């Protein structure tokens, strides 16, 4: 797979005369958006975790757009004025350091062109198209196997005429140091040497393929001419073929698997990989890193924690703990305020682990001092508890709870399915050994992986406890990896794939903002609740945020199932309560929903409601 | 999703004349195959399920189509010369059940069309096209909803032009059922309806939506000049803009996750869904009446039998069965000659069940006489055993080992994690109670699902047994499906959708046919194998025909980094032996591998071994 990429935009862009006089060409604007943020989009939705973008001229504006997109690193060729675009290829080619793509900055194109050439087998690999009819096309000639052996504007300069370059190659970074080599010893000669030129030269030695895609859809914009064609032609087109893509989007307010974005979902379609290759080793080695971090502060060190990846789902991550941290030699207590917690309980008990249960409301707050004393008994080495207890929208204060258990000296365990990378969170400060998750929550992934984030130091000092399972041994699990960088058994390779993009995803949203877009969602949400008058069965002060517990209408009227069937022919899938002593249903507001999506279901439920006589 | 299909073929093709006077013009040839076979391989590809043509003229092309593809229902409209497209689409009415899509059989066209009408929202819809100055075009009129009011060949005879009707058109069945009740009105008066005039008056009481798509690319052949522009222009670009898609495609001989097809991976890219829903509850009872097929002869009573589905790997499903099926009660015996069997060997001791181990050897046959004599001492209630140990690519004879364990009163397990869907197999005349495997090996979808095929009598034998843990007890995990038509927790939805595509394309391909060529495979990689003067651990005849584990050559210019990523270069993935004290790598060939790719590799491998002195 791709992870690099780089956008050459130091150019002042001339021949577009006043538009670019304050401005770099890229951030022309077709349909709304500038077109190199555009085409940023589409390479991070192709998985590309970081674009080094050279820049120049007015190189303000990319600096800003950096801001925007996590991914990007600004690195400016200082003389853009006297060089050409290989120039500012050299200034960046020291932060490249795999296979990548390059991308010209005047661009817009069918992201089809970037996953064909991510999925080619030849390296070097140039995309081209057919004749365009544009003006300024840069002519390809090609051998025998269709790799390039000229290239030119002047179309009688070159011996045969394979097809025009397109500006988006795939490279080795072999081919990029041969590239800085010739534009090095060249800098006296051809100071404004062409990035296609030293790619010409690197040709000679290296063979460098065309993919000539004949109709491949795609404009760069020089100047006004090249701008009519984009606006009136190309984009439209582009527009459509993208959409040729889209995947039926269902709106879910159901606690997860929830709506995801189509960039996660086509992150499950890559070449096939044994998983115990090296390169899936390393995945899975990102995967832990990378995890770990939404559950810990910036300031709190990453190296005194690590994950433990397990093709298994939230529960299958709960009884890993559960089964793997407790040894007959103490004693647990399970805070059963909700299923989830009555779950582990059940657990635990399955297990024959020593263990208590402390029982507490599924809809009000725990009795602190209550749980207070129970710690403070001694008999208790471990606690295991829900921080966002999904049965109702629960929060649990375990920025209180566990804390206070550390200060009892015990070891606590925590089911954090439903609140890990909703909410922030910072183990180290919040008194939490053990944190379990799964990919199809908050980090908006698709099911398959369930992890525990642990502290390392507490993870290790299970080392020697008596395995009670194989499958599901935290200890074995993460030693067999630690050793020989594979997985215990065949792990969900796609669904992994999956992941990583839903963790770059998350990176680029971050945490904090993606918590603030759960609770605007959510305040929609209660805020036409209260307009028709129907109540909740946990107070807002108490709640997560992720999932609202809503009493049914008393009237006769009412049903779930009327509800639902009426809110899917809407694309919203709402969800039942959880309760069977009270009668509720759920709302939940988490994956990639939007703010005017849940307005939209707001307006469908006020609907319905009124329907029946109810607001 | 959509699940089945409608192809209108009853027609006489009249307008190709000599092409047509004997053959349906479906069955022209472009690319060297049937245009209307081309198209039912993209419907396939897309998750169709049943694909119902509509006869008539010369029907047995069509007919003889269908006994390669098992999802082809044939239904023929005898009075085909004397009524229109309407009429055959009548005749096909009674076999559709749902949503459906509706093609034309001369059509040849992006496939990303199927796409995007199975991903639109809305129900009823309409594929069309820009102008495609072809001829014979059928001309929609919309109204500003862009649904359809009005069509008709004639230009002028519409208020507007949205687009060009390509042909293919998905609708709900009470559409289909407004359509046959307007034609049976006017089987007197109009006996020639074409589908597309039934069409237009169903979309006066129900919206009728037209999806236009200014550059689809896509042509009907009626005649020698669209023939022309479909071979000379329409064809290269539909090719192309498939391949576009295509995924970069590596070899991989390691025996699971293997070689897929692109169309299993894009199975796994769906509408997001609820696991909780009535429609995936469907699918995962879809999922397991289909799998414990695979693992049944035909006069086997399926009903004898269930499946239980987790979110877990092959291990996952060996510990299920080792831990849910041997009550403290019992006695169990593992066969341990091999990797696996030895894992199951550890699983059963931490679960601290009392068992003894049968041992032998990693690639000698096990001796049929000393496991009867352990079997006759009477102490063991339960039997766990490997069909296909990938150690080493030995394959034990379970066809003899199980039902002799039977006859001794036992309970049989089995591991046939790499045996099951690559090899055929009938649990009841194998005296198999329990079999595990997964998602990811021969039946060779994606990693994620890990299944165990049961005699539905020892299954529910297990109610009894005390729980020995929570995510991965069988007998709960089935129960609650019984119950609730809903998995215990979220499973690996997208995961279990690649699922189905696999177990359609084994459908596709039958058991029988995919041993063929996995062993056709096997042969090449044997015949080269003797040809370099390589040595196999195994003998020939104790082998599955699925892996082979070859002995590392003694020359020290030898080494598996280097053969492994010379191999790799060529996009061929290469498996490192699992033996403590024999040098040994293994070569599988499962999956979506086909015998040339295997050719291939032995050419790759026979440069290999004779760069550093080996073969001559
Ligand atoms: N294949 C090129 C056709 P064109 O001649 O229009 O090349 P450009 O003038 O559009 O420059 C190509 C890219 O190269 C960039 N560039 C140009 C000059 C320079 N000194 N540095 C650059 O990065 C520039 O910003 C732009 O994105
Ligand atoms: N949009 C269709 C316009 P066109 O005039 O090409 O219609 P065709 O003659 O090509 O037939 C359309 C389809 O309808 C089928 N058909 C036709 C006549 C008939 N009695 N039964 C059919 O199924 C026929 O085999 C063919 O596949
Ligand atoms: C708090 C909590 N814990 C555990 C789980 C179990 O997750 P899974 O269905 O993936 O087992 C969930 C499910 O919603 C959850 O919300
Ligand atoms: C016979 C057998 N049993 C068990 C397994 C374990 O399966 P998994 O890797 O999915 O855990 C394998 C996988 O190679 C196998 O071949
Ligand atoms: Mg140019
Ligand atoms: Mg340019
Ligand atoms: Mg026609
Ligand atoms: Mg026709």
């Amino acid at each position: 797979m791709i992870k690099q990429a780089v956008i050459l935009a130091g150019g002042l862009g001339s021949r577009l005369k006043d538009k670019t006089k304050t401005m770099p060409k890229g951030f022309l604007e077709i349909g709304g958006t500038a077109i190199v943020e555009q085409s940023v989009q589409k390479l991070l939705a192709h998985g590309i975790e970081k674009i080094v973008i050279g820049t120049g001229h007015c190189n303000e504006y990319y600096d800003n757009l950096a801001k925007k997109y996590p991914a990007i690193i600004t690195v400016k060729n200082e003389n853009y004025a006297n060089t050409g675009s290989m120039g500012t290829l050299e200034v960046c080619a020291s932060f490249v350091n795999e296979s990548f793509l390059l991308l010209e900055s005047d661009l817009i194109y069918d992201s089809a062109g970037l996953f064909s050439l991510i999925n080619d087998e030849r390296k070097n690999l140039i995309l081209a198209s057919g004749a365009t009819k544009s003006g300024d096309e840069v002519y390809l000639e090609a051998d025998e196997k269709n790799c390039l052996t000229g290239l030119s504007k002047n179309r009688d300069a070159l011996k045969n005429i394979f097809g025009e370059l397109v500006g988006i190659t795939k490279l080795t970074k072999s081919t990029l140091d041969k590239m800085c080599a010739y534009a090095k010893i060249h800098h006296s000669d051809l100071p404004k040497m062409e990035y296609e030129h030293a790619l010409l030269e690197a040709a000679k030695t290296i063979p460098v393929a065309i993919k000539r895609i004949e109709y491949f859809v795609w404009r760069e914009i020089d100047n006004e001419d090249h701008l009519e064609m984009a606006v009136k032609n190309i984009y439209p087109h582009i527009v459509e073929n993208e959409k040729l893509r889209a995947v039926r989007r269902e709106v879910l307010l159901n606690p997860g698997p929830a709506t995801t974005t189509d960039s996660v979902k086509y992150a499950q379609v890559s070449a096939d990989i044994c998983p115990r290759e090296k390169a899936f080793g390393d995945l899975m080695q990102w995967l832990c890193d990378e995890l770990k971090l939404f559950a810990l502060a910036s300031e709190t060190n990453p190296d005194e924690y690590e994950t433990v990846m397990f093709g298994c789902s939230g529960t299958g991550a709960d009884e890993v703990m559960v089964s793997s941290c407790v040894p007959d030699t103490g004693r647990l207590l399970v805070i059963d305020n909700g299923s989830y917690g009555a779950r582990m309980a059940k657990i635990a008990d399955i297990y024959k682990i020593p263990m208590d249960i402390f029982k507490s409301s599924t809809y009000e707050p725990l009795d602190l001092q209550k749980l207070e004393a129970e710690f403070a008994t001694k008999k208790y080495t471990h606690l295991a508890c829900v921080y966002h207890e999904t049965t109702t929208g629960l929060l649990n204060p375990l920025h209180i709870i566990c804390p206070m258990a550390k200060k009892y000296g015990m070891v606590t365990i925590v089911d954090a399915v439903s609140a890990y990378c909703g909410m922030p969170m910072d183990l180290k400060s919040l008194g939490i050994d053990f944190m379990a998750s799964t990919s199809n929550k908050n980090i908006q992934g698709m099911a398959g992986v369930g992890f525990v984030i642990c502290n390392k130091a507490e993870l290790e000092k299970t080392k020697d406890y008596p395995m009670r399972n194989y499958y599901l041994n935290l200890y074995d699990q993460y030693a067999y990896f630690a050793k020989t960088h594979q997985t215990r058994f065949t792990p969900p390779v796609q669904t992994m794939y999956a992941l990583r993009q839903a963790v770059l995803e998350t990176k680029q949203e971050t945490v904090q903002k993606r918590y603030e877009r759960y609770t605007a969602c959510w305040n929609i949400l209660v805020a036409a609740i209260k307009k028709l008058g129907l109540k909740m069965l946990v107070k807002e002060e108490h709640q997560s945020h992720f999932i609202t517990a809503i009493l049914e209408p008393e009237t006769p009227k009412y049903s779930f199932e009327a509800l639902h069937d009426f809110a899917a022919e809407h694309s919203f899938t709402i969800y039942p309560g959880k309760l069977g002593n009270i009668d509720t249903f759920r709302i939940a507001n988490i994956g990639d929903i939007q703010p005017e999506e849940m307005r939209r279901f707001t307006v469908k439920l006020k609907e319905y409601m009124n329907g029946i006589g109810v607001g």
